């Protein structure tokens, strides 16, 4: 049995088109007629009619793709002896079956470079010949793609995976791994845009073995995961699901069966999001750091010295923690350009400020040279992203953009947040009690599990990203449940009394146990 065949069959299988009509088969790069002739073949197995398109450069594999698909006595066939993407007359097609052959990277001719990019909207030869085949396919269409499994994980892959999810409801991927079928191959199944995709993992382990299969091909359609040998090899296989291939910029994963339903229920028990409860904000650019954010303000000259009410504290990742941050002893002040004049967010009157003016202008070559804030009609002195002077001084969450553990901690002096910072105020009509729940929520395995499994996992790279996108939906219990009512107690002692660290775990320990009694889930793994 052909690999070609396992995925004939599963293509011919997502196929939700009419099944008594001639179905029509595109494969751009078609060689011998290898994925040809076993869709055909399988598709003989169920009595469906195709008509078999096949393109190819170079005469001699076209040539040898003739007289095989003669052979089968299937006549329906057309073979178009072109580079399929210098040809795109070739009406859309219903099924794509193809395993392209640009592999390696390579500088094009600007002739080339601009003809595809204008032809295809793009902004790399496999790119145009992935847009190429989505063009030649209709809508609600099936395609299968033999590619390498890189694009699935790494940074080189994210416009694949951007134009993928974009054009394709992804039925099916099917991560080869290191089994020696032909590279390290995955085979995408997707239906083309006018379902919570399968992901499909099989891998050679090394150190209950099912060995009850006698080929490697038989493994490809197993409906349960776990080891198999069919030789002195012992294969894992994992099906699971691929949760929110949406996200593009990160890793598409596999998700476990278990991992998915923890997920579903978690969803399903929530009673809201963040985003429902408070406003997730990011911290200033100053563009100037050097200039505006010092921790020797008071050993300047006098003259220099700015105005005591200029100058705010200022808090950066590198100072997060869990819970809550001692800022007494930490001299790291921002110079803050701007106020609350006549109701409005204006810039500071230098005037007004005569020690921050002498400062601030022993400063000005640098400061004017921002070509952006001079376009801006802005003055030169300003603080580039000054967000909201007002807004400083409520009590807030603050966590940093990455972490290899959660650090959300509680801040209410007035801080301002810094640009690899990230912060949370509540949205008007929920009380400062919300912010407490919410950093129980945040802090907690449960919810850093809910985060590898939802966003992005932190063994990819051993650090989490905590994007606004991904903290705005993170799950909160009902804030009337006597759970949610007892993790604000808790979470309230943990910010305003310093404990030994004994204590905080077994408060941190009442946290996630009272997190799964809130969303009514039994355990985490």
């Amino acid at each position: 049995d052909k690999l070609a065949e396992v995925i004939a069959k599963r293509i011919l299988d997502y196929f939700k088109g009419e099944k008594n009509r001639v179905i029509r088969v595109l494969d751009p790069a078609c060689g011998d007629g290898e994925l040809l002739l076993a869709i055909n073949k399988v598709a003989q197995s169920m009595n469906i009619q195709l008509e078999l398109i096949g393109v190819d450069f170079d005469i001699d594999a076209i040539n040898i793709a003739n007289e095989r698909l003669s052979r089968s006595g299937h006549k329906n066939f057309r073979l178009i002896n072109k580079d399929f993407l210098e040809m795109v007359e070739l009406e859309p097609v219903d099924i794509i079956i193809a395993n392209p052959p640009y592999v390696r990277t390579q500088i094009l001719g600007a002739e080339k470079a601009q003809k595809l990019r204008e032809k295809f909207n793009l902004k790399d030869l496999y790119q145009a010949f992935l847009v190429a085949m989505t063009q030649q396919l209709k809508s609600n269409g099936i395609i299968g793609v033999i590619t390498s499994n890189r694009y699935l994980t790494t940074k080189g892959g994210e416009s694949t995976r951007k134009f993928l999810v974009s054009n394709f409801n992804i039925l099916e991927i099917m991560d080869l791994g290191d089994s020696k079928f032909f590279v390290l191959p995955a085979i995408f199944f997707g239906e083309k845009k006018n379902n919570v995709p399968k992901f499909f993992k099989i891998y050679e382990q090394s150190d209950s073995v099912n060995s009850e299969f006698n080929s490697l091909i038989e493994l490809l359609e197993v409906n349960k995961s776990g080891l198999y040998s069919v030789e002195d090899k012992t294969y894992s296989i994992s099906l699971g699901k691929i949760i929110s291939p949406e996200n593009y910029k990160e890793p598409w994963i596999l998700a476990t069966e278990d991992e998915y339903e923890w997920f579903m229920k978690v969803n399903q028990n929530a009673y809201g999001f963040i985003e429902d409860f408070a406003h997730v904000k990011v911290g200033i650019k100053t563009t100037a750091d050097s200039v505006f954010i010092r921790s020797d303000w008071g050993e300047l000259p006098e003259e220099q010295i700015p105005e005591d009410k200029l100058l705010r504290p200022i808090i950066s990742a590198d100072q997060a923690n869990k819970w809550s941050v001692s800022l007494v002893g930490n001299n790291k002040k921002v110079l803050y350009t701007h106020e609350i004049r006549d109701g409005q967010i204006k810039a500071i009157n230098l005037e007004e400020f005569p020690r921050a003016k002498n400062y601030l202008e022993s400063h000005k070559e640098r400061l004017a040279s921002r070509k952006y804030v001079l376009k801006a009609n802005r003055n030169w002195y300003e603080i580039w992203v000054p967000h909201d002077p007002s807004l400083w001084d409520k009590p807030k969450i603050i966590f940093p953009d990455t972490s290899p553990e959660p650090k959300f901690f509680y801040e209410d002096k007035g801080s301002v947040v810094d640009g690899n910072c990230y912060w949370i105020i509540p949205k008007k009509e929920n009380s400062n009690d919300i912010l407490f729940l919410i950093m129980g929520i945040c802090n907690s395995k449960f919810m850093s599990k809910y985060h590898d499994i939802a966003f992005q996992n932190k063994l990819y790279a051993g650090r989490r990203r905590y994007l606004t996108q991904y903290v705005n939906k993170y799950p909160i219990p009902d804030p009337e449940s006597i759970y949610s009512k007892e993790i604000i107690s808790l979470v309230r002692e943990l910010v305003n009394n310093k404990k030994e660290t004994q204590d905080i775990n077994e408060i941190e320990n009442r946290i996630e146990k009272l997190i799964l009694r809130a969303f009514d889930i039994e355990s985490l793994k």
